[PDB]
């Protein structure tokens, strides 16, 4: 009868403590600059047919640890109501994903607020599309961010619902 909980740190993803990671992923499967940067160093043979849908999750094992490839939306080229829905799908496919796995825990990033945010800050909009997929899960969450003033925002979101 564990209470799930979701945290938040400051830190690379690449280092993280759970029993799986989400990827920030390309659509083509290529290695980026952001936390794929991160997770192609870390878990390569996880990229071996990676390539998925914008909106869409890919599980591929590294060992036996799950990397989870969730393609956000690019609002480059999205219009901000399509791109709204293909980064609320991308969320929901993660949620289907950590459940099918049977994961105890797992770290996630804010998808779309980096490469793929169009120039704007998308915290928000990202975060509580994470917290809609999320929130009907049992496991442990832990997002993963490096900005300090991002850390704190969503530090106060989690703990403005407990
Ligand atoms: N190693 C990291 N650990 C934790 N957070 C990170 C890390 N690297 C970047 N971040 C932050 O994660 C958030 C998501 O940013 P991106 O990784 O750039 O993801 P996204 O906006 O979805 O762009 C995806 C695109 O970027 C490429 O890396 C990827 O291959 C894809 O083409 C941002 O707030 C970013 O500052």
């Amino acid at each position: 009868h564990h209470a799930p909980s979701y945290r938040v740190k400051r830190m690379d993803i690449a280092k993280n403590d759970e029993e799986c990671v989400v990827n920030a992923a390309a659509p083509r499967g290529l290695p980026g600059d952001g936390v794929c940067k991160a997770v192609y160093k870390k878990w390569p043979e996880s990229f071996k047919n990676s390539a998925t849908p914008v909106g869409t999750a890919k599980t591929v094992m590294c060992g036996t640890y799950p990397v989870i490839h969730a393609v956000g939306p690019n609002f480059s080229n999205y219009s901000e109501s399509e791109g709204d829905r293909e980064l609320a799908a991308a969320y929901r496919e993660v949620a289907k994903e950590v459940t099918r796995l049977g994961v105890n825990s797992v770290a996630i990033p804010l998808l779309s607020t980096g490469v793929y945010s169009g120039g704007k800050d998308r915290l928000t909009q990202s975060l509580n599309h994470l917290f809609t997929a999320m929130d009907s899960t049992d496991a442990d969450v832990v997002i993963y961010c490096r900005d300090k003033e991002w850390e704190k925002k969503i530090s106060e979101a989690i703990q403005m619902r407990t």
